[PDB]
């Protein structure tokens, strides 16, 4: 609910975030 298929939207260094899912 949170494996990292995550978005990076904004602020293309790591810990940006968006609510993608795996």
């Amino acid at each position: 609910a949170g494996t990292m298929r995550v978005t990076y939207p904004d602020g293309q260094k790591p810990g940006q975030s968006d609510v993608e899912k795996d």
